[PDB]
């Protein structure tokens, strides 16, 4: 088998590769002026990176495309065979920094809350990242076997997938907030309205920008932009590590399109099972828009 199983490390199942990573990850030191993306997979992450590089380049798209976005905003726990490890990466990493990790608050480096850096966190419905997350398992071959999709959201409402539990990670997060400088954002939320969103973003950071770049790094950033842009949407990566063929990175881009995957069935046990999961959680999703 080409795709190896999970590791769990502290309760939490990680790609293999990932848990190897937390080794080098140990000596990690952060800065008080590095900011965090911290997101569970498939909610955004990639979009918010952008949206902040922009930010961080002024908005000079030029400056944007200098390396895949995988290279400007190093992952943090990352590494792959005959890839360079998020460690790695870093080390080339001017400041301010942006650094993106999935980790649970179980295994985030304590250096980042010590330091006190500002988190940019970004939270989606669970349904539209289950089904995201499914199609990510068939093109990423770090993944395990993603298996049929009843079996995959089976997997994914115990946390039996790679970061665990989807409720886990927006609640302990959600309750981060009140006490180190988080922003939390909705997935639905830059759908709905993007402009709205990034302003938030520039009020956070401490930027200023003139509404005309504002207007334009809501075009950069669109869905369409993103998917054609070689430096957003992973195509350089090499075919051994994604396939696109098998399901593009930049997939669809929408909100509620979860409702052409779950069977009904499926929907009432999942709605069952989240009520209880979510019931002392004071967070609203909108699964639509
Ligand atoms: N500019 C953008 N606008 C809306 N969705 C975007 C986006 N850029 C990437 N995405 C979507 O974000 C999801 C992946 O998130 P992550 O970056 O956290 O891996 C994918 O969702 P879908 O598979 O629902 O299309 C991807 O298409
Ligand atoms: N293989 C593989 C990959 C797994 C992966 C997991 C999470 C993520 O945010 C980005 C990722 O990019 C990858 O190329």
């Amino acid at each position: 088998t080409s795709r190896p199983p999970l590791e769990y490390v502290k309760g939490v199942p990680l790609i293999k590769y990932f848990a190897e990573a937390l080794g080098p990850l140990q000596s990690f030191q952060a800065r008080p002026d590095d900011l965090l993306i911290s997101t569970y997979p498939k909610s955004g992450t990639t979009w918010v990176s952008q949206i902040l590089d922009m930010i961080y380049q002024g908005g000079d798209l030029e400056k944007c495309h200098r390396a895949p976005i995988f290279m400007r905003v190093p992952f943090l726990e990352f590494k792959a065979p005959g890839i360079p490890s998020g460690m790695e990466t870093l080390k080339d990493t001017p400041a301010p920094r942006l650094l993106k990790t999935h980790l649970p608050l179980a295994l985030l480096p304590q250096t980042l809350l010590d330091q006190k850096v500002k988190v940019v966190y970004v939270a989606r419905n669970a349904k539209d990242v289950a089904v995201s997350y499914y199609h990510f398992y068939h093109m990423a071959k770090v993944h395990p076997e993603p298996g049929t999709w009843d079996s995959f959201l089976e997997k994914f409402m115990v946390g039996e997938v790679s970061y665990g539990s989807w409720y886990q990670h927006v609640q302990e997060w959600w309750e981060l907030s009140r006490t180190h400088p988080v922003l939390y954002l909705f997935y639905e939320d830059m759908k709905e309205n993007p402009k709205r969103e990034i302003q938030k973003i520039l009020e956070f950071v401490g930027h200023s920008l003139p509404e005309e770049t504002v207007d334009f790094m809501v075009q950069h950033t669109s869905f369409k932009e993103m998917k054609k842009n070689p430096m957003t949407n992973y195509t350089t990566v090499p075919q051994e590590f994604m396939d696109h063929s098998i399901s593009p990175f930049m997939r669809k881009g929408m909100a509620g399109d979860w409702k052409t995957t779950f069977t009904v069935a499926q929907n009432e046990r999942f709605d069952a099972d989240y009520a209880e999961k979510m019931a002392g959680c004071s967070l609203s999703f909108r699964s639509e828009l």
